[PDB]
C-alpha cells in the first residue's frame, strides 16, 4: 500500500489510513463493502475504504434531515462564516490535498491544488452570497397587501460526483447548499473514495469545532447502490449529479418519478472552431492545452477541432510539432504536463476507440498508442480525415483523441457545433465582430459554455457551470444557481380588513 | 340543435366560430383528425364541434412552427413584445364575448370568465415592458482582457398543454411570456375547451397575420392524449408546459426527461386554509367561501382542506353554513350569480361518490352533499366535518366542492398537516401574530409555492411567478423570473486581448 | 395675426388650444402670470399665447398636488401602471396632431416630432410593467427571528424642468416613471414650447378626470426662470428633475444640495464621433450627418466633434460634403425634408458668430456657414475642419448645426480627446477591432454615459438609463434601474421573534 | 508624558505606532503639516502624535494615488477582492490591539472597538463575492444585429472623510466597496483620531506592500477641515463619501456640486423610537437603554427621542430609571464596562448646556442630567421627560446621552413626528399590530433611511444599505447596490451588422 510506503507518509496530514471509514454523520463507520483505490500512475494500491452500507445510508439520511432542523434554523449569513471557515481549512490543506488528487485520481499536480483552490474560491464567494441571497418584494396590486417571493432550503440536498473534478464539484455544490440552509449528503466516485474521506474530513473539523452536527455534510461512500438509493429516496429533496449522460438520464428519471428535484451535470463533446482570420499563436496553445489538459479527462475537454479548410493543415502541422512537446510524467512531478488515465478500463477505452476511427476512414496523425510505462498511460491523439458525423465522433469515450474536421463556412459549422447530443461548451477563434455576437445569439451556439478566443475550458466560479441538451440541464457555481437549491414561495400577506380579489373581481 | 345555430347564441359568430370549426392552425386553418362536440355544462347542450389535429397535422405544424421560428428570433424582443401588445389589445376589444364563450363552454361564471381573459389582457401588458429587460448580467472576468457574460436565448418550440379550468388564461400566461422570449408556440388545450381554444387562435391569429409574420408563431393543434403524448415524446418540443392532473404530468414529466427536454409542470393542489384562534372571522369565512365554492371548486388552488383552531371550529362552521346558503345559483352568463355548474356529467357522478365515501369514512355532511334538481351539471357546494386529517378521502384528486374542515390545537402539528399531502400549489393562514406569519414564511413553514397570509388560496396576480412544488410538479408562469424557464441561459467568455496563453514549456511558432 | 386663427392651422383645436390658453393646470386651469406668445420658428409668426403661473399660481399648484399625492401614494403600483397605460393610449390617438405641434412650435420635421411622442406612448408601455416590478430584495439577516428587507416608497412631489428641443419626451420619460413611483408631478416646460406643454397636459388630465383621481397628480405650471427657481428652492420638492443647459444646470443643482433636496441632472453634451481606420466608411458618412444634422444639430446628443483617422481625414470629410449637399431643406412639416429651422432667431444669431469665430481661430468652413434667404430661422449644416481639438470655439456649447472634424492617429490620445471636454453625454467609436471596442467600453475607454459603437451618438432607447457624466450633471432617466432616483429607500429591520435583548447584567 | 511611552501601554507598538508617527502614506510615509496629539477621553492623558498632511502632502499623494489607480483599474475586479480578502485577515490578526486603540484614544467600549473592527472584517468578506458579481444587465435591444449592455467603470479616485464615532468601520466599509469597484482612495480620518487610522493604513499598507501594488491604492492624509475642504474642492477627487456633521456635510455636499463632482453623504440622525400601547415592554426598555446609552450616545444611530403611547409612558420611564441606574460606567477597556467617556472636554460643556436648556424648556431630568466626578469626559447618562415635541432642544443636533420622551395619542400624529424632524437616519416602532407595521414601512410611515419594527435605532447589519434621507444627506454605504455610487454607469450600443443607416434619399 503506498500510504504504508514512507514516500507516501504525507498522506497521514489528511488524517488518511491504511483502512478508512467511508461513512460520515457526527459520526464516523462503515459496515458495506472495503474499497481499495489504486494510483492511476503505477497501478500500485494506495488505501482502503469501508464503504456505506444501506443501513449506513439510512442513518445517516436522517441525522442529516435530523441536522437540518438545527442548521435551517441559522441565520445564511452565519451560514456563511461556517463555509467561509471551511475556505480557510481548506486553504491550509491545499498542497497535500492537491498531492492526493494527483495521487488518486490522476491529474498534474497543478490541477489538482487548482482543484482545491476552486473549492476555497467558491467558498469565499459563498460567503458574500450568504448576506444576499432572496426574492424581490413587488408590489401588489390590491391596496393593503405585501407580496413577497421567498426562498427557503430545500432540505436535503444529496450530492453525487465523478472521478475527474473529485473535489471541485462537490464543493460547488456544498457551498451554496450550505448558505441557502441545505444539508448535504456525499457519495463520491468511489474510484476517489481517499479524496471523499480527506475532503470530508476537513469539513467534519469546521462543523465540529462549530459545534455544529456533523450531518450538516454527510458523507455515504459508495458505487451505483448507494446513487441509486439517493435517486429514489424522497427524503433526499435535490439530487445533485454529475457522471455520464447513460446513468444520469436514469436517475433524472428516478427523481422525476418521485416528483423530485435532479440537477444534472452530464457529459460533453466540445468543439473549438477556428476560423480564417484567427490569431494562430493563439489558436494552437488553446487547442493543445484544452484537448491534452487532464489527459482528456474533462467534461469540457476539447473533442472535436474544426479548422476552416484555408489554414487546417497548417494548424494541425503545428499542433503535431507542439505535441511531440508534451512533458508526460508522473503527475504529481514537477513541469509535468500529461499524466495518465484514470483506469486501466480506460486505456482499452482508447485503443478500442482508436481502432474505430481509423476504421472509419480517420488517419492518426500523432498518438495512437499505448505507453511503455507503468500506470494508465496513453499518447495524446490526433485523428484527421474524419466526417463531422463519424460515428466515433459522437461517441462518448473520456479520451485524449482530438477528431480535426475541416469546414467552410459559419452557418454549417455552427450546425456542426450543435449537431451533437450533449451541449456543455464550444469555443470559436475569430476577430469578426459580427460573427461572435451570432455565435452568442439566438442562431448560435447551443451550449451551456459559449466562448470566445478562449477554450472550452475557460469558466469561472462567478457564472453558471453547466450544460443543454444531453448535458441535462443543470447549473452550478455562480449567477443564479442558488435558486436550484432552495425552494420559491409567493407569498401575499393581507395585513388590511377588506378582501380586494386579483384582476379586480366582484364576488 | 346545436347551441351556436339557436338566435340565442348569435354572439358566438363575433368570435370567428361556426357551426364545425377547424381545430388547427399553423397559418393556414384545417384538421384531419376525429371531430369533436362540446357541450355547454349549463344545459347539456351541444354548441359547435371542432376538427382536431391528427398526428400528421401536428407532426406538419411542429415543422411550420420552426421554420416560422428562423423568422421569430430574429426579431428583437422588445418589437416581440409590441406583437404581445397588440394581442393584448385584440383581447381587449373582445374581452366580453371571449368571457361569455369561457362560460359558456367551461362554466364559470361571467365574471370569472371575464376575469381569466383579464389575467390574459394583463400579462401581455406586463410582457411589452419586460421585452426590454429579459437577459443576464455582464460580469466580472477574473482573467484580464476578458469579457463575462450570461446570455440568454430562446429554446425554440414551446409546447402548451392546458387544461380545462382555465382555458383561457394559462395559455395566455405561456403564450405571451414565451412569445418576448423568441419562442413559437404550439397549443394543445382541453378538448372539451376547443372552442376557447380556436376563438383565442383566431384572436392571435389575425394579429400576426397583420403585421405580416407566419402565423405558425401561435400553433394550435386541438387534440387529447394522442396529440399530448406526441408532444411530450417530440425532441422538436424544446419546453413542454403541461398543466392538468398530477397522474398524466407524471408521465409527461417522465416522457421529456427520457429525452433529455424541458418541461414545466403546473398539477394539482390539495391546498389548505388554516384559521388560527387569533384569526379575524370576517376574513375568514367570505375568503373560505370563495376559495372553496369559487369556479364551483374547480380550481388548481381551490381551498380542499380547511383547518380550523378548536375553539374557533364551532363559530367558523356555522358561520359558513350560513355563508353557503345565500350562495346565488344560475346561468354562469346570468346577472349576479356566484355559482354554476360542473364541468363534466362526470364530475357529478365522482362528486356523489367522494361525498358517499366521505360519509362512510366517517364525516358528517353539514352542507350539501347532493345534486341540485335543475339542468345542467348543478350540485351543491358541499362541508364534510368530522374526518381525521389524515383521512383517505381528503387525499384524494377530486375537483368538487366538498370542503373537508378539520379541528387543529397547537401551530407545529397543523403546519405538518398543511405539509403532509404529496402536492404543494397554495395554503394560506389566517392569523394576526407576527411571529406565527413569519414562521410560515420561513423554512419550518408551508411547503407550498403560494403562501398566503388572510387571503384565499386562490386568485393569484400575475406580478410574482405561479405554481407548486412536490406533486404539483415545480413549474413557474407568468411574473418574477419566470420567463427563464422559456429560455436558454449560455454563459460565454470574450477574450478580447492580445494576450497569449503560458507557453508552458514548450516551444510553440 | 395668430396662426391658430388661420384657417390652415385649425387641427390645433383637435389639441383643445385656443387663441390664449391657461398655462396652469392643477385639477383646474388657471394662470395669473405674464402672457407668452410662442412663434413658429418655420416663419417667424406667433402662434397662439399662453398665459403662465403667477408665483401664488405655483404656491397653490404645490399644495395641491401635495394633497393630490396622499391619495395617489395610496394607490397600488400596478393601478398606477394602469393611469400610465391609459396615458400611452391617450398619447397614441392624438400623435399626428401632437407630432404636428411638435413640429410647428418647436420647429423639428414632422417625423422626429411623431417619434418623440411615440417615444412617450413607449415608456408609457414600458412603465405598465414595471409598476408591477419596482421594489428591493428581501435579503437574509445575520440575527435570528429577523426578516431584513430594502423598501421603495415614492419621494412625494417631483418637479420636472424641460427645455425646448425634446418638449414632449423627456417630461414622457421623467412622467410615466415618477408615476408608477407613486410621485405626484409638476411640470415647467421651456416657455418657448408652452402650448406643447398645455397640449400633453390637456391628454394627461383627461385621463386622470376620467378616472376619477385629482388633476394635481400631473401639475402644470408654464413659467420661466421664476418659477423654475422657485421649484429648485423648494422643499416640497422632493426631486427635481432639470433638463437643460449646463449652466443653469448647475445653478439648480446647488439650489437643491443648499436645502438637501434631490436633484437629477441632464445637461450638455459636446458629443464625438471617432471613426478609425478599419471603419466602415458606408456605416461612417450618413451615421455621420445623420447625428450632426438631424433635429438641425439641436440635440443633447448631437454630433459636435467628428475626429477622424488621418488615413481616412480627407475621404470622409469629401464624402461627407456631397452628402451635405444633399439635405432636403424646408418646412418641418412637409414630408421630404430632412433639415428644419433653428428654434428662435437669437440661435441663429449666435449659429452665425461661432462660425465667424470658428474661422478666427483658424477653421476652415468646408460646407455652409450661412443663413439661409427664406423665412424663419434656417441656417446652413456646416462642417469646419482644420481646427485642433483643443480650439476654443469647439468647446463652446452652442446649439448650432456645426460640426468640428479632427484628426488623430492612435487609440489611446483620441480616447482622452474624447474624454478632455466638461460634458460626458454620448460618444461613439467606428471600428472594427474586437479589443478596442471592449476598452472602448472598458474603465479606459470612454467617460461619458452613453458609449456606442459602430453607431451615432444620438438615438438611444428606453429600455437603458440615458444620462451623462461629468457636467452633464449625472442624472438618468427612463429604463434600467433609473426608477430608484425617483423612490426613496429604506432598509427594514423586523424583529418578528420573541427573543429579549442581552441583559449586560441589567435586573430589568 | 504619553501613554505610548508608559510601560503598560506598550501594547500600541504591535500597531507600529510611536511617540510620533507619520500621518501620510502614498505608498511612501511622511507628514509636513501640522503635528497633532490626540489623547484618551478616559483620563485626558495624550497617547502620541501624528505629523499631518501639509497641501504639498496632499498633492503627492492624490497624484501618487491617480498614478496608482492606472495599475488598479486594470486589476480584474476578483482579483481586487482577493486584496481585499487579505485586508479582512490583517485585520483579523490585530483585532484585540486595534479595537484596544478604539477604546483608547475614541473612547467607546472594549466590546464596540472590538466590534467595529470586526464590521470591516466582515465588510471585506462581503465585497470578495461582490467583487465577482458587481456590473449590469445585458439587455434587448430594440434593432436587429445591435447589443445593448449596460456597463460599470470606477470612478477614479474616492476620497474617505470620516468622524471620531466610528473611525474604523465607516472608512471600512467604503474602503472595501470602493476597492473591489476599481477605484483607488484617499483618507482624511478625524483629528481627535489620528491614531486609529495610522494603525488601519499601516495593516493595509502591508498588505499592498505584500502583494507588490502600490500603496497609494489606500493613502492616507490624516488633516482637518483645511485637508478636508481641499478633497471637497479638488476635481480630481472623483467620489467624495463625507462621514460628519449636517453643517459641514453640507458645505461638503455644495463644494461637490460645484464641480460637477459627486458626493456621498452620511450626516446626523435624529433617531426616534415609538413605543405603541400593545408593544412588548420587556423588549422596549432594554432597547431603549441600549439605543441610547450605547457609545455614550455618540452614535449617528443614537435613539435620541422616546414617543411613548400615553396608557404605559410612566410605566416605561419608570422601568427605564431601575435600568438606567444599573449601567455600569468605568475604563472603556475595563471588563463588563457598559459605559464610557464623551469623546472630547467639548462635549461635556455641551452636555451641560442641553440639559439647562431642556430645563428652561419645561423639561423634568428624571435620571442623569449631571458630569461625573473622575478623570475623562464622563456625564450621566440622561432622560428628560415633559418636553413638548416641538420642544426646540429635542430637534438641536447634539452629541450627547440625552434621552428625550414623549406621549403619543395616536399612529397618525406620532408618524408625522418622527418624520418632523430635518434628519432621516433611523426609526423603529414597537408593536404587535400587523396593519401598523405595514403602514409604517409604506409611503406614509416612516420618511428614514432605516425603518425598524421590534429593534432599536440602532439595527443595522452589512447586508443593507446604510444611510439616511433628508438632512441625512443620502448617501449610502455597505450592502445591497450601494456599490453603484462607486461606479460610473454606461450605457453601451454595439451595432455588429452590416447594415447601413436608410439613406432617406441622399445618395452616398
Ligand atoms: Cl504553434
Ligand atoms: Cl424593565
Amino acid at each position: 500500500l503506498l500510504i504504508n510506503q514512507p514516500q507516501y507518509a504525507w498522506l497521514k496530514e489528511l488524517g488518511l489510513r491504511e483502512e478508512n471509514e467511508g461513512v460520515y454523520n457526527g459520526s464516523w463507520g462503515g459496515r458495506g463493502e472495503v474499497i481499495t483505490t489504486y494510483c492511476p500512475a503505477n497501478n500500485e494500491p494506495i488505501a482502503r475504504v469501508r464503504q456505506a452500507s444501506v443501513a449506513d445510508y439510512e442513518e445517516t439520511v436522517k441525522k442529516a434531515r435530523e441536522a437540518w432542523k438545527i442548521w435551517a434554523d441559522i441565520p445564511a449569513p452565519k451560514r456563511g462564516e461556517i463555509v467561509r471557515q471551511i475556505g480557510d481549512a481548506l486553504r491550509e490543506k491545499i498542497q497535500v490535498l492537491g498531492s492526493l488528487v494527483s495521487l488518486e485520481m490522476g491529474k498534474i499536480l497543478v490541477e489538482g491544488v487548482g482543484e482545491v483552490q476552486e473549492y476555497v474560491d467558491i467558498c469565499d464567494y459563498a460567503v458574500g452570497l450568504s448576506r444576499m441571497i432572496g426574492g424581490p418584494i413587488l408590489p401588489s396590486e390590491r391596496s393593503g397587501h405585501a407580496l413577497i417571493e421567498q426562498w427557503n432550503p430545500v432540505g436535503l440536498v444529496g450530492i453525487i460526483t465523478a472521478f475527474n473534478f473529485p473535489v471541485a464539484v462537490y464543493g460547488w455544490n456544498n457551498a451554496i447548499a450550505m448558505i441557502c440552509g441545505n444539508v448535504c449528503l456525499w457519495k463520491g466516485a468511489p474510484t476517489t473514495s481517499l479524496i471523499s474521506v480527506a475532503v470530508t474530513k476537513i469539513i467534519a473539523k469546521v462543523l465540529e469545532d462549530n459545534k455544529l452536527p456533523g450531518a450538516i455534510c454527510s458523507l455515504t461512500c459508495g458505487g451505483a447502490d448507494i446513487g441509486t438509493a439517493m435517486a429514489k429516496d424522497e427524503r433526499v429533496n435535490l439530487l445533485s449529479f454529475t457522471g455520464s449522460t447513460q446513468v444520469g438520464k436514469q436517475v433524472g428519471l428516478m427523481v422525476q418519478e418521485r416528483f423530485g428535484r435532479s440537477l444534472l451535470e452530464l457529459g460533453g463533446n466540445n468543439a473549438i472552431i477556428a476560423f480564417e482570420d484567427a490569431d494562430l499563436s493563439l489558436v494552437v496553445p488553446s487547442a493543445l492545452f484544452a484537448a491534452v489538459g487532464t489527459a482528456g479527462q474533462r467534461c469540457t475537454t476539447a473533442r472535436r477541432l474544426f479548422i476552416h479548410e484555408s489554414i487546417h493543415d497548417e494548424v494541425v502541422n503545428r499542433l503535431k510539432k507542439a505535441y511531440a512537446q508534451i512533458r508526460v510524467g508522473n503527475p504529481w512531478d514537477p513541469n509535468v504536463l500529461y499524466g495518465p488515465l484514470h483506469t486501466k478500463q480506460a486505456v482499452s477505452m482508447f485503443l478500442g476507440a482508436v481502432e474505430e476511427a481509423k476504421k472509419e476512414g480517420g488517419t492518426v496523425v500523432y498518438g495512437g498508442k499505448v505507453m511503455d510505462r507503468p500506470g494508465n498511460y496513453v499518447e495524446p491523439t490526433i485523428v484527421t480525415g474524419l466526417g463531422h458525423d463519424a460515428s466515433i465522433a459522437h461517441t462518448d469515450t473520456f479520451a485524449p483523441i482530438l477528431y480535426v474536421f475541416k469546414f467552410k463556412n459559419e452557418e454549417e459549422v455552427f450546425a456542426w457545433n450543435n449537431e451533437v447530443k450533449q451541449g456543455l461548451s464550444s469555443s470559436i477563434f475569430t476577430k469578426d465582430l459580427g460573427r461572435i455576437f451570432r455565435w452568442l445569439g439566438p442562431k448560435g451556439s447551443d451550449c451551456g459554455i459559449v466562448n470566445v478566443n478562449i477554450p472550452t475550458s475557460g469558466a469561472e466560479i462567478g457564472g453558471a457551470f453547466g450544460g443543454e441538451k444531453h448535458t441535462g440541464g443543470g447549473r452550478e457555481s455562480g449567477s443564479d444557481a442558488w435558486k436550484q437549491y432552495m425552494r420559491r414561495s409567493t407569498c401575499t400577506i393581507n395585513y388590511s380588513k377588506d378582501l380586494p380579489l386579483a384582476q379586480g373581481i366582484k364576488f
